[PDB]
C-alpha cells in the first residue's frame, strides 16, 4: 500500500518537530513550576502532573522516527515496541483527565474567590488516583518486533485487530467522550456565572459612584446619605470585608457629624471597591481563558483522531489498503501526538502565579 510510503517520509518530521518544541516548552514550564514562591495552589499541582507526563512521552518519539527511518524496521527489542504503545497511550489519555479536572478546579474556584492546607494535598492524591486508574487500564498493551524477515512495531494487524476493535470502544467512551462532556457542561456554567456575577458588580459599582457624586455636590445631607449608605451596607451582610467598609463608612459619618475631611474621606471607599471587583473578574477572566483553550485543544488533537480510529477499526480487512481513510489517520494521530507541546500555552495564558515564578527566575 501506498501510504506507506507517506508514513515512512510524514511520521519522522511531525515527531522531531514535537519532540524539540516540547522539550522546549515542557522543560522551561518544569523548571518554573519548581521555583519557590510564597503561596502555592492545586492548579499547580495539575498542571506539573500534565508537564511531566508529556515530557515522559516526548522522550520516545525519536525511537518511533527512527522506526520509520529504517524503512519500518524496529530494531530496539520487544520489551521496547511494548513500551512506545503503553507510553502513547497512558500520556493521551492521563492527559485528557488532567485537562478535564483542571478545567473543573477553576470553575469551582470562580465560584468562590475569597474562601486550605488540605486542597494541596488533595491535589496529590486526586493526581495519583488518575495516574493509578489509566496505567492499570493500559496494562494490556504490555502484554502484547511481530514481524518476519524484518521486525515491525507500532502497525495495526490481524493479530490485535479484534482486540483494539475492543479497547477502543471504551477508550472512545469513557476516554474521550464523557470528558468532553464534562467540559460542556463546564463552558455553560463558567459563562453562566460570569455573566451574572458582573451584571451585579456593575450595579454595585454603579451604585456607588451615585452616591459618591450625591456626596460630592452637596452637611445636613451627608450624614442623611452617609446613613443611608451604612443601613444598605449592614442588610447586606467576609465579615472582615464588611467591616472595613463599614469603618470607612463610620470614619466619614464622624468627619461629617464633627465637609472638608468627610468629602475627602468618601473617596478612599472607591478604590477597595474597584480591588474587590479586580479578584472576581480575575477569576474569571482565568476560568475562560482556560475553558476555551481546552476545547479548542479537544476540537483540534483529540475528537478527529478518536473518529476516523473507531471507523478505521470497523472496516478494516485484511487484503483492502483504504490508503485516504489511513492518510487521514495518520495526519489526526500526528495532531493528538502534537497536544504535548501544545499544552504550555495553557500554562503560560492561565498559569498560576506562572509569571511571577519567571520573573522570580529571571531575576
Ligand atoms: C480502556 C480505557 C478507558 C478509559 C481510559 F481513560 C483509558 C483506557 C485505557 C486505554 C488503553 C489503550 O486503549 C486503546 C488503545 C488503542 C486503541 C486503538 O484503536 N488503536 C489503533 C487503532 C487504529 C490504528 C492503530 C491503533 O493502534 C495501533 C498500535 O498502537 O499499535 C497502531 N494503529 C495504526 C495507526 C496508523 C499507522 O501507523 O499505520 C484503542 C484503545
Ligand atoms: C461545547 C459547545 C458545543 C458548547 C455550545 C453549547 C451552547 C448551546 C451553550 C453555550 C453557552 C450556553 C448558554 C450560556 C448561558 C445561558 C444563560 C442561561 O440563563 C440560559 C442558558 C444559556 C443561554 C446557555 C444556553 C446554551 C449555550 C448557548
Ligand atoms: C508539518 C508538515 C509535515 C508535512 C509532511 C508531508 O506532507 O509529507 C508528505 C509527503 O508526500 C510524504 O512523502
Ligand atoms: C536527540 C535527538 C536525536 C534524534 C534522532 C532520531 C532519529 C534517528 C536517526 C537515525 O540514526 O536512524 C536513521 C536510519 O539509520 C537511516 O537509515
Ligand atoms: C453538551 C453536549 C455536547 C457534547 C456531547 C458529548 C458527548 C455526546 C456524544 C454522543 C455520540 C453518540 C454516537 C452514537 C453512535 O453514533 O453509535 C454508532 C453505532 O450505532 C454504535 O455501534
Ligand atoms: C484562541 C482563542 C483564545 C481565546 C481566549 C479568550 C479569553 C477571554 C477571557 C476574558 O476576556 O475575560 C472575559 C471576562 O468577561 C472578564 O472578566
Ligand atoms: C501535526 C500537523 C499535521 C499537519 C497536517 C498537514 C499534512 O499532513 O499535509 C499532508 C500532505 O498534504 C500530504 O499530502
Ligand atoms: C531527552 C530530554 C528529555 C527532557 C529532559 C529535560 C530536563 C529535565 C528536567 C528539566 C527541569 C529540571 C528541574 C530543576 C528544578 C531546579 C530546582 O529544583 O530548583
Ligand atoms: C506519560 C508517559 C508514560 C508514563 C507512564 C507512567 C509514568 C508515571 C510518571 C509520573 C507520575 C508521578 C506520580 C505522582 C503522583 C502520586 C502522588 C501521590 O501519590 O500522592
Ligand atoms: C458519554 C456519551 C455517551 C456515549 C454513548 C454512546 C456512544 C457510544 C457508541 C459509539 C461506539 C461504537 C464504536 C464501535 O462500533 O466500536
Ligand atoms: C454521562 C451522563 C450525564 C449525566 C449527568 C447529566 C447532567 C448533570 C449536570 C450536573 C450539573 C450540576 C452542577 C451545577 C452546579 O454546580 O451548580
Ligand atoms: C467553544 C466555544 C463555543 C462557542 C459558544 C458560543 C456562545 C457564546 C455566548 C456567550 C459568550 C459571552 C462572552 C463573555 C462576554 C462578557 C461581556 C460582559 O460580561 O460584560
Ligand atoms: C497558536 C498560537 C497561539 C494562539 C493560542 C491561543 C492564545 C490564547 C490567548 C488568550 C488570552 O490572550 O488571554
Amino acid at each position: 500500500c501506498t501510504i506507506e510510503n507517506f508514513k515512512r517520509e510524514f511520521f519522522p518530521i511531525v515527531y522531531l518537530i514535537i519532540f524539540f518544541v516540547g522539550v522546549l516548552g515542557n522543560g522551561l514550564s518544569i523548571y518554573v513550576f519548581l521555583q519557590p514562591y510564597k503561596k502555592s495552589t492545586s492548579v499547580n499541582v495539575f498542571m506539573l502532573n500534565l508537564a511531566i507526563s508529556n515530557l515522559l512521552f516526548i522522550s520516545t518519539l525519536p525511537f518511533r522516527a527512527d522506526y520509520y527511518l529504517r524503512g519500518s524496521n524496529w530494531i530496539f527489542g520487544d520489551l521496547a515496541c511494548r513500551i512506545m504503545s503503553y507510553s502513547l497511550y497512558v500520556n493521551m489519555y492521563s492527559s485528557i483527565y488532567f485537562l478535564t479536572v483542571l478545567s473543573v478546579v477553576r470553575y469551582l474556584a470562580m465560584v468562590h474567590p475569597f474562601r486550605h492546607v488540605t486542597s494541596i494535598r488533595s491535589a496529590w492524591i486526586l493526581c495519583g488516583i488518575i495516574w493509578i486508574l489509566i496505567m492499570a487500564s493500559s496494562i494490556m498493551l504490555l502484554d502484547s518486533e511481530q514481524n518476519g524477515s524484518v521486525t515491525s512495531c507500532l502497525e495495526l494487524n490481524l493479530y490485535k485487530i479484534a482486540k483494539l476493535q475492543t479497547m477502543n470502544y471504551i477508550a472512545l467512551v469513557v476516554g474521550c467522550l464523557l470528558p468532553f462532556f464534562t467540559l460542556s457542561i463546564c463552558y455553560l456554567l463558567i459563562i453562566r456565572v460570569l455573566l451574572k456575577v458582573e451584571a451585579d458588580l456593575e450595579d454595585n459599582w454603579e451604585t456607588l459612584n451615585d452616591n459618591l457624586k450625591v456626596i460630592e455636590k452637596a452637611a445636613a445631607q451627608v450624614k442623611d446619605a452617609l446613613t443611608k449608605m451604612r443601613a444598605a451596607a449592614l442588610d447586606a451582610q467576609m465579615k472582615d470585608f464588611r467591616h472595613g467598609f463599614d469603618i470607612l463608612v463610620g470614619q466619614i459619618d464622624d468627619a461629617l457629624k464633627l465637609v472638608k475631611e468627610a468629602q475627602a474621606a468618601a473617596e478612599q471607599l472607591k478604590t477597595t471597591r474597584n480591588a474587590y471587583i479586580q479578584k472576581y473578574l480575575v477569576s474569571h477572566r482565568k476560568a475562560l481563558t482556560t475553558i476555551i483553550i481546552t476545547l479548542i485543544i479537544f476540537f483540534l488533537c483529540f475528537l478527529p483522531y478518536h473518529t476516523l480510529r473507531t471507523v478505521h477499526l470497523t472496516t478494516w480487512k485484511v487484503g483492502l489498503c483504504k490508503d485516504r481513510l489511513h492518510k487521514a489517520l495518520v495526519i489526526t494521530l500526528a495532531l493528538a501526538a502534537a497536544n504535548a507541546c501544545f499544552n504550555p500555552l495553557l500554562y503560560y495564558f492561565a498559569g498560576e502565579n506562572f509569571k511571577d515564578r519567571l520573573k522570580s527566575a529571571l531575576r
